[PDB]
């Protein structure tokens, strides 16, 4: 342990405590290695994550992810995240890039963990991007501190994940569109941040809320930037009756054969939409894996198609 003697649980006032989540002194051998560790919640009952503080090496940490899950992919001290992250759904809670904004939780908003439904584990992913072979051993203890409370929060945060699966990229087609769309049928969620995931053929990912045929932008981004959470300037209310619809733009230029949307020889079109909902009607995760309203896309705004290099 990098000499740090901070302690894995720190009590705060009565109902709160901080959870130092830190790599157990690891040593990366190639630039672009993703290391993973897990931390169990110390409480069995329900708690609320209400804040984070990055503790990343200035000199080499590129990216950090924190997820919430019940079954991490390993039980050893640490592992290579290529192996997996969680065996079950890895529910993303926090993201950090060097020089990207970190996006703070709004006041009164907490992620729900523990209890019957809540994630039992945190898994931390630290991407090292920039390494010298003279570092010998080094020993890095990068991670994050997390502020938890058992004071029930009034708004609860969650992740609405949009995923594409029925789309293929014929090689050399300059522009290929992957569209996603599901009906919204829960209580109101209010969208306040978003992240976009795609492999290297992705050009731009956009996400919208369509209400009575009018599209409101949730967020838009080139997915080859640092894949952190970008804040929504004004949070978008999404409501029973509305449709959520995204739109991944790919290229097949330079490619030999058809690329699919399913490993790193595939592609992916993921849009991670981070929301809050009033506590009594809330849920921590939702997913769309379909395109139920494909014809609607002929009327999608023109900004959805314009590149962001």
């Amino acid at each position: 342990e990098c000499l740090g003697t901070i302690g894995p649980v720190t009590p705060l006032d009565a109902s709160d405590f901080a959870l130092d989540i830190r790599m157990p002194g690891v040593t990366p051998k190639e630039s672009d290695t993703y290391f993973c560790m897990s931390m169990r919640l110390p409480v069995d009952e329900e708690a609320f994550v209400i804040d984070f503080k990055p503790r990343a090496s200035m000199d080499t940490v590129h990216h950090m992810l924190l997820f919430g899950c019940n079954m991490p992919s390993s039980t050893g001290s640490y592992w290579f995240c290529d192996e997996g992250t969680c065996t079950d759904k890895a529910n993303i809670l926090y993201a950090w890039a060097r020089n990207a904004p970190p996006t703070r939780l709004p006041k009164g908003v907490g992620f729900r963990v523990g209890g019957e439904t809540g994630s039992k584990y945190f898994v931390l992913q630290v991407h090292y991007g920039d390494i010298s072979a003279f570092r010998d051993n080094h020993k890095d203890c990068s991670g994050v501190s997390v502020h938890l409370t058992r004071v029930p929060q009034p708004l609860i945060a969650g992740m609405y994940l949009m995923m594409s699966v029925d789309t293929v990229i014929p090689p050399g087609e300059k522009v290929v569109n992957a569209d996603i769309s599901c009906q919204y049928k829960m209580y109101p969620m209010h969208v306040f941040a978003y992240r976009v995931h795609t492999h290297h053929l992705g050009k731009v990912v956009s996400g919208y809320r369509v209400r009575n045929g009018q599209w409101t932008l949730i967020g838009r981004q080139n997915p080859q930037l640092p894949q952190a959470f970008y804040p929504v300037e004004h949070p978008v209310d999404v409501t029973f009756g509305d449709i959520l619809a995204a739109r991944c733009v790919f290229t097949g230029e330079g490619r030999t054969e058809a690329t699919h949307i399913g490993t790193s020889s595939d592609e992916m079109c993921n849009l991670y939409i981070m929301y809050y909902m009033e506590a009594k009607y809330a849920l921590s995760f939702m997913t769309c894996t379909k395109n139920v309203a494909p014809d609607m896309f002929r009327t999608i705004p023109a900004e959805a198609n314009i590149p962001i290099p």
